[PDB]
């Protein structure tokens, strides 16, 4: 039966560790898929860690130039949380070099984009087989979330971007019901930019903290309603949460336009706490090192820079990376509110390291009503590997 | 309960990628079964990739002369689609150096042929254990489909060939109901030739595009009815779809007799689109390189050479191979028509390559109502291996 | 619900291959348990291959003196038929250097004997945990079947031997009902000898063809009734079916006493066909090479040497070994008679080979109403290994 | 439905082997998690072996200083009993360098402590996801049982220690009901010490034989009632069961205070047999070698030193280690009394051995009404490894 994800997100004063795969460390001797862009999405029975394999393993020659991003070998596969992305416990999702996934209370929906940049196709699967399709609509890398999509009473929604990664682009919202696409929307956001969004459900509306790859050091937000009516802009808070980013001191927040004179970024997330917001970010304002998450007061609605809580999960002496949001189905947590959880991708190898390869590890963190102590659950692998 | 595969095949304007195992690439460091003659068949809950192991793994000495075709070590085993043919996730089917499989809505039926060429036996299994048997009837390699067989309301049908691979032979159609053989038919087709057929269900009749290994560059077709009454000949279309094959320019199609002065071939498939036909074929008219699929107008009934669609899945600079047909049970796809899907075997190693071994990789492609862009999802392994 | 194994065995004119694991070949590169004394037993949903691990894998230093027979490392584990005895797909049964197993229509019963020779204990498990126990009763290696035990309407029976492997000994029959021992019997058979029996169900009575290790070249039989009343002696037939054995020419059969002047043997089996008997045996009368099975007319009741069928499964140029009997539950085969099946252990390494290790492979063969052609599905591994 | 663990423990005259994983031996060539602090806990369908991985495998460089105890890589994972702690059959529990687990008749509850010593957090999970949390309450290594916790009619209880491992500390009892903490207790035991308790259910009250790391050679006991009212002290018996420990001759038992002038220890267990007690202990009074278990008459209530039974499981020429208690749910054993079972950790490597690494193997032993013969089912690995 369908999963009602109508409830509001729970209010947490801190997050507790869910799991840690140790994929790379383990990957030093075991048969682990060299991957990247990992993420967690739960069904009403278990959570699984979805990844993107480079079509190869670690400590193997085929692990070589796996820094290339897109290729025909990458395929979306999944395993139960905590388990490393290994071959023998791996479940095949879809052929993809960019994917997204979500359960709805019955079957798993997956969407894997692959093919040429100028004509890539996004194949949606439902129950272990493709049901519908989307063709690149703007001939420039049809890419999607790299994060869990959202299902609310049988209808799962997600966001996609087609255009250049730098300047302006075209963003759309897709809505489905059993693998089948049932309507979509064009997002008007000129001057703005949306990439690899992180969503979660909160009151029958889908909230996403995306990635402005153009002119944004402050991340963009977008609330989606069940009838494609939407709302978009940037997370207000007078604090930037992208990387590379400028300092907090010299940064004025903006609920409306992008702020900062930086032009890149990394995938991140953020949760709406009433008006307050929990925002993840790399300790380093420049590199992809360390991961932290702060709660700015009234930061979801005001240019606030007033924090009441902070907590680190990866110190600045350890490689960080991507971050995503999802929720613990009420049918698992037992709460009467959607427990807010998130993950951190820990990339190892090129470019910041001397190795023929590039992969990443992850760790999962969930809500909690208590405040959880700063610490580091970093990758741990000793590079370089045997090669 | 039994699966009604009475519906007609759906009409597609193009195919979308289902999966890609990367068995060989992965096989460079992992424990993957050196195999060949792979194929996909679905049950009303999942699709599995059936293969033929050489009784050994990759990057191992026992991978040696695995180019030999038949031996006592080869056994039919299966894994969920997309997953590579690995040992730890492998399910044992039957002892075979030539097999076929199909689900019927309850249990899986498998038929594995093995033993000596002059007296090989085809052991049929049902539910994880052999139920009936067939003895070679013409003492010359009792071989079968290497493709998914067809079940329509409790009765699964398939085709077999006993005789020389070159000149004339003896073809038969077998019909069963729960592992148990319930009647059969002799196919009169003198001058004609049938090998490794590819079937699928379309309107309660079983359609197969087989392989003329004698004098056919154009492939043979055969519509089987539920009471063994059948119909046979070649796919009409003024275009040859076998390899080796002559050019299209100098080829007149023939709904009746084989055409072309070539005497070999490879396993292929084809779908009946109304009167139109989707036909797969290697880009190369000579070697086993590249894979493509065209839709010739009215090509199922007329000597047509009028195509309205084309699409590549493996460019001519990459190894191709076998191709097969199957369908997505309505109980998975949710359609009201049997979604047409197919796979491409990508052989690597001897003979076209310098390696002690020979194996292959596969990729799955399904129906779709939209037109899907040309591209290549080729093997990817870097040969030779460590040996 | 309980499985009625009251029916008679089906009458076969030949056997067809069920499976072949290729454990050793595969074991050359994969992680396979170095084992020995393998056997198959089925439940009403699947058959599994039970083995005895040496507590180590192949191509490893811990594979060393694994020719030793008994040790504290050996444990009974199982995997679905056909699958090799690998670690990652392995199910733990019991701690044993001698075991037996059987399902009853609900849960799996296993009995693993281990410990010191003068006080070994046989731990019986039911449903994945030990329920009852048996202590050595004659202080000289408490050993059992190494073959599937028999369950008939909730009560599973098996046989055990305590005494010297050479001269006289003490044999007993054990009967249980849900892991719990419910009565037993002492077998009076002075001058006779019983070891590693092979049983199967036939008309609510348990038939076993055991192994006379004392003075028997002709094997012993014993029909057990549901109330421990039994019947014992040797398989009549004027043909010996043990190894080492004397020729057939100079051998007079004996339904009563052991025959032949040989003092060793190997584990074998035999089926009661009306009055006729199917008897397995190594082609070689001296070494453990090749496996064959003949059907002597009226050989279950008369000193017959009149065969009507023969069939080889492993030619005399390939290593053979142990053989066992079991049946395909009616709830799998669908018959109205218990399909007779058997397996052949193919031992490789010491003593007949130059390797630090010793293990074995198996192959499964089942009933069938047709006659199946001679052939060889031998091990296949290339020794010696990397060591 | 909830599991009533109200019954009394069964009365055994000896224990029989349940399983043996051979993790290390196997770990010489296979992909086994280098671990430590293993333990068994059963649900009403199966028992699983829970462990603590060092976030790495064996025969790998990441196996290095795994003697360190606490780190961010260690995570609690589990596998079915007998199976080794391998990657491909491993189930992820929680992020922990100190854990405890128990089923309640529906879902599995796990509690993994991790993080910094001065602020570690104990994350409790229920059904495959964290439900509640506990923060270090005395800033000095928040650690727990390393043994199965106890559930009685929906409420699972366990014990934790926060303070120095040497002198005085703070002990607490936690009670939950579906991952959610429902009340707790402070244990007054000045001069006393409690660490890594071993509990089991006996008459609706939780009995634990813990570890006095301060001044105890005799172990402490504590009976917990369903309303947090408790009872504490040391196991009476005039025999010490800790290591290091003084001799039995010069040791007077004490139901009240710690006895002996030793200041360390190892994790152990003990069962209440009426008034009698089964107590496990290392043969060696000094090192962690050999494992034995005795039954002292009236030793649960009197300073007794009168034994009626003894039995060894690991001779003094083989490495021993940790020991724990649990029970076989009535829904598995079928008894009308909770069968008493236990396990022995067999540590190999540093410190007692010359290897870069440190791990351990285990073996499981259960109740039984018969007396079981002394023997040794020691590790078996040949060190040092390939490194
Ligand atoms: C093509 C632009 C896109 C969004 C900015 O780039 C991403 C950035 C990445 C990055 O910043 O590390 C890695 C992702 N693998 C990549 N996505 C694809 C499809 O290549
Ligand atoms: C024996 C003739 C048969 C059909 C033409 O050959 C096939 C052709 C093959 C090929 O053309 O590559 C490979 C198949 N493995 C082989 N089948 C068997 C049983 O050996
Ligand atoms: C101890 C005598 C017993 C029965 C004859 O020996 C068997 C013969 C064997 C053999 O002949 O190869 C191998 C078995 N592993 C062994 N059983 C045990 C427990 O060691
Ligand atoms: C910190 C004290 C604690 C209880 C005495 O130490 C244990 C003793 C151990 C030991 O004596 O071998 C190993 C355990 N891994 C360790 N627990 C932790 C959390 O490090």
């Amino acid at each position: 039966t369908y999963m009602n994800n109508t409830e509001a997100i729970c209010d947490a004063k801190g997050f507790a560790p869910f799991s840690k795969d140790n994929g790379i460390r383990i990957g030093s001797r075991g048969h682990i898929f060299v991957i990247r862009e990992p993420f967690v999405s739960c069904s009403p029975i278990e959570c699984r860690t979805f990844f993107l394999t480079q079509g190869s393993l670690l400590n193997d020659k085929h692990s070589n130039g796996t820094v290339k991003d897109r290729s025909p070998f990458r395929t979306l596969m999944s395993v139960e949380v905590g388990q490393s992305p290994n071959v023998y416990q791996a479940r095949f999702e879809a052929v993809a070099w960019s994917a997204t996934a979500c359960h709805d209370g019955k079957k798993w929906m997956t969407v894997g984009v692959t093919g040429p940049d100028s004509k890539a196709v996004a194949v949606i699967h439902y129950g272990g087989v493709p049901t519908d399709v989307v063709n690149s609509w703007a001939g420039d890398i049809l890419r999607t979330q790299e994060s869990s999509c959202t299902c609310i009473q049988g209808d799962c929604y997600w966001v996609m971007t087609d255009g250049p990664a730098n300047r302006q682009a075209q963003y759309r919202i897709y809505k489905a019901n059993q693998g089948r696409i049932i309507g979509q929307t064009d997002i008007s956001f000129n001057g703005g930019h949306i990439e690899e969004c992180s969503c979660y459900p909160n009151d029958g509306k889908v909230e996403c903290v995306c990635r402005d790859g153009w002119t944004g050091t402050n991340r963009p937000v977008l609330v989606i309603s069940p009838d494609l009516s939407y709302r978009v802009g940037y997370l207000c808070a007078g604090i930037p949460s992208d990387t590379p980013r400028g300092e907090d001191t010299q940064f004025t927040g903006s609920c409306t336009s992008p702020m900062g004179n930086q032009g890149y970024g990394v995938k991140g997330f953020g949760f709406r706490q009433g008006t307050d917001v929990w925002m993840g970010r790399t300790i380093s304002r420049t590199s992809r090192s360390g991961f932290e998450i702060l709660r700015i007061k009234n930061g979801w609605t005001q240019t606030s820079k007033e924090q009441i809580r902070k907590q680190v999960v990866v110190d600045n002496l350890n490689w960080s990376g991507y971050s995503g949001s999802f929720t613990l189905p009420v049918e698992l947590s037992g709460k009467d509110c959607l427990v807010p959880c998130f993950w951190v991708e820990m990339i190892r190898g090129k470019p910041e390291e001397k190795t023929i390869w590039t992969s990443s590890s992850s760790i999962v963190m969930c809500g909690v009503d208590y405040e959880v102590a700063d610490w580091s659950w970093h990758d741990g692998a000793i590079l370089p590997f045997d090669i």
